[PDB]
């Protein structure tokens, strides 16, 4: 049915609901076998990963590095200051050299087009470790965390309040494929990419889900089962701090926000979190799934790597989505 | 009897003589099995370590990284420039995320209070990789090196000449627990922390050992079995170079220093060494145990990790202390 | 016959034709067993490597790191910004500490004399990862790539056009030992080291091969089976960009260069490549072996490490040289 071996993972728009559910099934299987049963599964023995990071990272870095190694493989952390990329060398040449020396690449970049060049020029899987446009592997952790909390995903309403950034784009490329509704509030002038919105409208129509884009936080939060935010100033945007602090006033998630949400509301944030987007009462609430979510970055990137590099079949019963 | 699994190791003041002897016993066992018998002991297979370094390191870095990996685990080297800590993220949040992704953390920091926050907020063992206040794992290497040289430790006199810094504080938190005497000379105004001195007086009283603090190098060296020094300008103190070079004149360890020491005198230095604290004749003397000492940083951090993360029992006969 | 265990590899002038052929035989054996047969060969299990890099690297870094780990060992990446070297610590002391903590060192340096100090002061193998004077492990990859292309090496003419740098010096220390001829063109004032040239004349005489040094690109290319170039501005020489761009005009390798070469001509470049030394038509030609060559950096550094640290014997039939 689902065949993911050898594929790239640059964005969730290139994946069906069934393929993304397969990745969450494998995540749950690997988490059960290793975290709960204590098995050692050397599924990536004799394999290596090239990790290119052009931006800082705590969770993507740790989850990917300890995750690849936990399956018996060798992760190699490469930064801008150590390798030749950009300066003495082109991306086409870097891509061909990585192909012959590693079995896959995870790259945290600025330009999504750099991930496209890497996928075209390399003959090994390229995984997006976050770009300015999309962050697909974050949403894998998010939807596994919500399936574990609610015991299913179909019919949940996701309520985004914040910037029209990479995280919202990845939710837009995937929520309807799971039968989930999306209500998203951004400041005026900080909307999601018109092309992404257009494709999210199509997915909503195909799956019979709702998509609401607004500038009002309480309209996005109304009836939502999950409240979701992120920093107002993403990496590479620090020059705009002053303008963004002014434009985003009134967009902090608080218990006033939650009062309008469904009674079973929970909260997500990809982290790192700052005091601006959400207050401490919601961030550290018993309803906040932020640290479960962060943990699931590890079991989901392990599943991505196993599905793109092996023919391993999940032993676990498929979770209810 | 001794149970160390799950504990943090932030300072040796939180450890009894019997617990620290257990760590040196395990070090000796692991050194004998792997270095001498050539066994491969995958005791930390399926485990990972988060290594946070806010300061430079050659020995703590190499001993910890090659040591964790030699036992089958995966070490992950994280610096200030790569992870979000300090800048985009709090230590509480970093601590909770590390907990769900690694099995332990070793952190070389400035503030000991940062290690306290990490231990309180993480549910996994936190090991001090050096702070401004204490460096417990250095003293583990030091006392293993002296037990190997002398075939026991009880009744030795340690003679510190130098700054009232982290290394002297760690010796003060541990020497009396082994029945060792301490005679320490620092410049006036560069004494050890009054709280540490107070607690070292109490340990000396409980164990019936002597504690002498002086400003005279030859008084500290008199009758000492081990001469010990370190840099006059510790990491983070480079602004004070001029004032310290002036204040520490006359505190260089030389053969004049050694003439006053016991006939079986040896020499220790945690490294890196500069020409100021000790001359070449003592540093490279046959009595200098500096490079044995540096090697034992590896077998002792391996023992720390095995004792805090497993239920492994030493097969070796307990060494005489 | 050949015994390489415990030796350093600082330059190919310290190696006979038979010893270098042994290293290419082991490379071919390891490539066949692991890449083609898919075997997992944990030959360096329980071993570690200290990797000191004072300059940037993509290929030496990846090939060495994934290569050491593919054989079951642990590679440790150490940079100038993380370890004490240069600043708080001497190379003699760093060398002795590395000896007791790792099983070998690979170091990419500026001064070849730093590699000499490391080899004298350490009791473990020191491998040159590139210095200003020599880059021996590059030529191992190059000659394996040419043996795979041509099915033998004896009698080939290597045609260097470019700077009288580390790569040309390493070709000069080795081509005649394989019965290969060398014709090399550099700009006036940018010749190879007079001592290296002198020793290359002696090797040419002992092996009955030709050695031609010229300032004319087409004289170096005439009748050559392999065209070889590299950057005009090596790492550490960026201050000389203006003077070198002017002095090296007319030294770009093009199809005009190739028109003069033997009919079976191929092309090599150690990478990273810039547009100055060679054009796109030659670089991306079907005759360009640049990306095969880059891959073989991995199988040859694996063979170096296995031959200096173990008693493993190649199972493969010896390749024809
Ligand atoms: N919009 C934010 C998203 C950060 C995602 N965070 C993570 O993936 C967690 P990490 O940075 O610790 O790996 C930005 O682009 O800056
Ligand atoms: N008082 C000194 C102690 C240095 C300890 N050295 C070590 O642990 C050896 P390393 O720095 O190579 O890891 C200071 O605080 O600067
Ligand atoms: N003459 C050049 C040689 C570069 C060698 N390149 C390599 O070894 C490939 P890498 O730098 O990606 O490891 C110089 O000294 O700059």
């Amino acid at each position: 049915k689902v065949q993911l071996k050898g594929r790239d993972l640059l964005t969730l728009k290139n994946f069906t609901g069934e393929e993304i559910k397969y990745m969450l099934w494998l995540s749950a299987d690997l988490k059960f076998r290793i975290k709960q049963k204590g098995e050692y599964l050397p599924l990536l023995q004799g394999k290596s990963l090239g990790m290119i990071f052009e931006k800082r990272s705590t969770r993507t870095r740790l989850s990917t590095e300890t995750g690849f190694a936990l399956l018996g493989g060798h992760p190699c952390f490469l930064t801008t200051q150590d390798i030749h990329l950009g300066v003495n060398e082109s991306l086409t040449d870097t891509a061909r050299v990585l192909s012959s020396m590693a079995d896959a690449v995870l790259a945290r970049v600025y330009k999504q087009s750099d991930l496209d060049t890497l996928a075209k020029e390399a003959s090994i899987p390229i995984i997006n470790g976050l770009s300015d446009l999309y962050h697909p592997i974050q949403i894998l952790a998010d939807y596994l965390t919500l399936q574990e909390h609610y015991s299913s995903l179909k019919g949940l309403t996701l309520s985004w309040i914040g910037d029209g950034n990479n995280i919202l784009h990845s939710i837009m490329m995937s929520a309807a494929k799971f039968g989930m509704h999306l209500q998203a509030a951004t400041p005026k002038g900080y909307e999601p990419d018109a092309s992404v919105t257009k494709l999210a409208e199509q997915y909503a129509k195909e799956n019979g889900t709702k998509l609401l884009l607004t500038n009002d936080p309480l309209e996005a939060a109304h009836g939502g089962n999950v409240l979701i935010t992120d920093t107002w100033i993403s990496m590479g945007r620090e020059e705009e701090k002053k303008k963004r602090l002014q434009a985003f006033q009134g967009y902090q998630v608080t218990m006033k926000t939650a009062k309008v949400a469904a009674s079973d509301w929970t909260f997500l944030h990809c982290l790192p979190r700052k005091p601006e987007e959400v207050d401490d009462e919601v961030f550290y609430s018993p309803r906040s799934l932020v640290f479960p979510e962060a943990e699931n970055r590890k079991w989901t990137i392990m599943a991505v790597m196993v599905s793109l590099l092996t023919d391993y079949s999940p032993q676990l019963q498929k979770p209810k989505f």
